[PDB]
């Protein structure tokens, strides 16, 4: 079990300056032929050839053009070919190779496989070397000639990277095409796509040198008609970049292409990025609203790559942050600017706090730059992603929009066509810094920390305000636990966006202000402050903390109804909700624990109530964020606050909640659902693909979170609004109509007409089958195995495993069963996908990351299964390195 140091890194004694390549498929089996025209470097101290090279089968393998023999002059182990060093060049040298692969059977889907009749690569991160030998690392940068054949008829559209600079037919049915790309590249953007491909195209003039680009969108004949958005949201993308960074797209060509076997959302491959299905294609009869917000951020990240991460490539791939969390922060940028919502950046704010939270108090917990890897595809985190997106959005927050935008370009001209570190945006940022503070001695050497230290920082304030002078003082302390990376933790430069709002009359009382805490604990004074303000914290989610702000309900709701900042307003009634989850939790846990017969139960804030009224009934309010005051916090974000969780407890506790609540609103949330019928549902642009209504999108969710609301209160009457909700013709609609069905005996009719609905488009019976994966049914067991035995069956199809089984994990009440029976259900799928995707079965071992967070009997159990998982003989080493660390062995 070999581990990777990041503090070891050292280059390569050798240098690839060309591949040569000739990828021949046949029924069977493909033939990689591969030519490296190779030097040494001067590192080199005379050590052996190593290549890259896994499940391989060698046919012969040459130096200069004289065929080497194994066992004399080279040793292979299907993970390493090794050639004496004695039988290695002094100089420039040709390495050659034929091999044979079988991308037919490699279920795993890296490497070279076979999607449904696509043929595809995956080679981030270490995949190349199951294409063919290599120095399988991100510095090792070359020059790329690549020939594809195949049968015609079978494989008529041929692709790889770079120019198409000839094409040929060959005896025997077959053709091939030969693709130059001279610019160099590190070979995890190498890609290659063979299939009876449709497109749609377009062309594209770049806004400055006036470039002809051509844009081409692909997926199977079947969902051609499904192009269409994706192929506007590249021209959205490619306009952004050219906007807010002044960047070009360098290339005559970018072609697009979706599979329906993907391990992760999509890959950045130089000039082909390949995408899983679900997140290419869509169109308003077989997509749910959630596909169109999709679709956009994540061919806008893959466009955003061709800079960051491209041209300005990684040293090595404990960089990785480097190019995904700046990567996330441009995709979010163009995101907020194209939705034009502010439920966008709460979306993110949301995820993070939930998902990426719980994995900084894990035993998984890392920093954005770990300093040590096993599995690589385990690297792949919301820490390294998210995090890392928050912490190169603070950048931007410190230095302002001009400031920012200079920085970047320094960092951008300094290492075009180069590899880089995340020092070397650390510097680029930190001239800005520079400039901005007007003295050169200003560093950024403490932001740093940002990069090495794990763990979320929490940061709390107290107040002080004297009438008489005018003075206002805001007390900032942070804190980070210590945990195993760090036993000691340092301060951070936290930003801190702050506003200071007139309780009287809701206006602003201070221009905008960042104030910079770079220690422990810092008193920030405001003179000339007429009145007692209410402070607004952490606006826009200023910097990735826990945020404690030691104000009284009364001033949150005064927040929540009167400040500027959406996420002040969000946050403050999160925390509204947070104190009275906790109060319950602990209210109904005692009764539990002391058998009480009669106890007593804290009643939600009226005043809190009514606040929700007065903003549900605000006909200039937002509707996306009126779903997010009704909806109690995520789970994943509820357990980072409680210890020993009891998951029937806290079940209890928000069924307590919504009910107090819904007694109140109600006939309120009825009214709305009524009212927003004729603007949400408008099908003035139902056949219209390019009309895309962001807001229109969010009454929907609006409406569809108010029916759930509704239903699960059993409201007079509702089941007649659901049947008329099923017919309508939005999938976000009518799926909706099968879960909050739920709750009525007309579940299973609707569960069949839904399911006709959606068999014959496979995105959609995807999202049918998350929709009853996460179904409040009492049966819900009974409902997975059906779906086992008539939909799923022995699919090997990541989406359609994951959209089985991951909604189910969600059901506080049932898959956290006390029996353990969901524990072991999900671990009987994790064992059974590990056979043949370890990444996937990682992927499915999601829910266990909370595992010592529970109650101590859910805590036993979970760990039982993970246990068993672990004796597994044929365990991945994927799997094993993820529950090792995972259980703290
Ligand atoms: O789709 C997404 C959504 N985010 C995300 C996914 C997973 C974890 C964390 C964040 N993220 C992609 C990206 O960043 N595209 O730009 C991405 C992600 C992973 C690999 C990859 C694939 C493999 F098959 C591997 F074996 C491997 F090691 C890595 C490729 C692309
Ligand atoms: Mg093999
Ligand atoms: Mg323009
Ligand atoms: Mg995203
Ligand atoms: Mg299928
Ligand atoms: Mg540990
Ligand atoms: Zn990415």
């Amino acid at each position: 079990p070999k581990i990777h140091y990041r503090k070891d890194y050292k280059p390569s004694g050798f240098i690839i300056n060309q591949v040569t390549l000739n990828i021949n498929i046949h029924d069977q089996e493909t033939i990689v032929r591969s030519v490296l025209d190779m030097d040494i470097s001067k590192h080199n101290v005379g050590e052996d050839l190593v290549f890259d090279g896994v499940g391989l089968k060698i046919n012969e393998i040459s130096i200069n053009n004289k065929k080497l023999v194994e066992g004399e002059e080279y040793t292979y182990d299907n993970e390493f070919l090794t050639i004496f060093s004695k039988f290695v060049p002094k100089s420039k040298f040709a390495f050659s190779s034929e091999v044979i692969i079988h991308p037919e059977t490699n279920y795993a889907l890296t490497g070279l496989y076979k999607s449904k009749n696509i043929i595809v690569s995956q080679c981030e991160a270490t995949g190349f070397r199951r294409i063919t030998f290599f120095i399988d690392r991100p510095d090792m940068m070359a020059k790329y000639d690549v020939t594809v054949t195949a049968d015609k008829e079978k494989y008529p559209v041929l692709l790889s990277n770079g120019d198409k600079v000839n094409e040929f037919e060959i005896p025997g049915g077959r053709h091939g095409a030969r693709f130059n790309d001279p610019p160099l590249k590190p070979c995890y953007l190498f890609a290659v796509v063979a299939g009876d491909l449709k497109h749609l195209s377009a062309t594209y003039i770049t806004k400055y040198t006036k470039k002809k680009v051509e844009l081409y969108v692909f997926s199977e004949e079947k969902y051609v008609s499904k192009l269409q958005w994706a192929l506007e949201c590249l021209k959205k993308s490619m306009a952004f970049d050219e906007d807010y960074f002044g960047l070009e797209y360098d290339l005559s060509r970018l072609n697009l292409v979706a599979v329906s076997d993907f391990n992760v959302g999509a890959m950045e491959n130089k000039g082909l990025n390949i995408f899983n299905a679900n997140s290419l294609l869509a169109s308003k009869k077989n997509s749910i609203d959630f596909s169109y917000a999709r679709i956009l951020t994540v061919v806008g990240h893959e466009y955003f790559h061709q800079y960051t991460g491209n041209r300005v490539t990684l040293r090595d791939w404990f960089q990785l942050t480097l190019k995904e969390g700046l990567t996330v922060h441009r995709e979010n940028l163009f995101s907020e600017e194209m939705t034009k919502t502010v439920t966008t950046r709460l979306s993110h704010v949301d995820l993070l706090r939930s998902v990426q939270f719980l994995e900084d108090s894990s035993p998984l917990s890392h920093p954005i730059r770990p300093e040590s890897y096993v599995s690589m595809e385990n690297f792949y985190t919301t820490t390294v992603y998210d995090k890392g997106s928050e912490v190169m959005r603070m950048y931007l927050t410190i230095l302002g929009e001009e400031y920012y935008k200079k920085g970047f370009d320094i960092y951008i001209k300094k290492n075009d066509g180069n590899t880089a570190t995340c020092e070397d945006f650390n510097y680029a940022m930190e001239q800005a810094y520079k400039m901005k503070k007007a003295d050169n001695s200003a560093n950024l050497n403490q932001y740093l920390l940002w990069f090495s230290q794990s763990g979320t920082p929490h940061v709390s304030f107290k107040y002080n305000y004297d009438a008489e002078k005018k003075q206002y003082s805001i007390h900032v302390n942070q804190y980070t636990k210590p945990d195993e990376n760090q036993k000691e933790k340092k301060p951070l430069f936290i930003p801190i966006s702050v506003g200071l709002i007139n309780p009287e009359n809701g206006k602003e009382m201070i221009s905008q202000t960042t104030l910079e805490l770079t220690k422990e604990s810092d008193t920030f004074v405001f003179n000339n402050i007429a009145v007692k303000p209410i402070p607004s914290l952490f606006r826009g989610f200023s910097a990735p903390v826990y945020i404690e702000d030691q104000l009284t309900d009364e001033e949150r709701i005064l927040l929540l109804k009167y400040d500027s900042d959406a996420f002040v307003r969000y946050n403050s009634c999160t925390n509204i909700y947070m104190k009275q989850i906790l109060m319950n939790y602990n209210e109904f846990l005692k009764a539990k624990n002391e058998k009480l017969e009669s106890f007593q139960l804290t009643p939600v804030n009226a005043q809190f109530i009514d606040a929700i009224k007065y903003l549900l009934e605000d006909p200039h309010a937002d509707a996306g964020f009126k779903s997010y005051i009704v909806s109690l916090p995520q789970d994943r974000y509820i357990i980072n606050f409680v210890s020993n969780l009891d998951t029937d407890v806290l079940a209890d506790t928000k069924e307590y909640i919504y009910k107090q609540i819904g007694d109140k609103l109600n006939d309120v949330y009825y009214k709305m659902f009524k009212s927003l019928e004729a603007k949400a549902d408008d099908l003035t642009y139902f056949n219209d693909e390019s009309h895309v209504d962001f807001d229109q999108m969010n009454m929907r969710t609006l409406r569809n979170t108010l029916l759930s609301l509704l239903s699960k209160a059993q409201y007079p009457n509702i089941l007649n609004e659901i049947i008329e909700h099923s017919k309508s013709p939005y999938p976000s609609n009518w799926l909706t109509s099968l879960s909050v069905s739920a709750y009525f005996d007309k579940y299973f009719e609707l569960y069949d007409k839904t399911y006709k609905l959606s068999k014959d488009d496979e995105l959609l019976l995807q999202e049918w089958l998350k929709t009853v994966s996460r179904s409040d049914r009492k049966d819900i067991y009974e409902i997975l195995k059906k779906l086992e035995n008539e939909v799923l069956k022995d699919s090997k199809n990541p989406n359609d495993i994951r959209a089985v089984y991951l909604p189910f994990t969600n059901n506080l009440r049932r898959f956290h069963d006390i029996s353990g029976k969901g524990y072991k259900l999900i671990a009987e799928v994790i064992t059974k996908t590990d056979k043949f995707n370890p990444m996937v079965a990682t992927q499915l071992c999601e829910p266990f990351k909370l595992w010592n967070k529970l109650d101590t009997k859910r805590q036993e159990l979970m760990l039982n299964e993970m246990n068993t998982m672990l004796q597994e003989p044929q365990i991945s080493n994927n799997l094993k390195e993820y529950l090792l660390r995972l259980t703290n062995k």
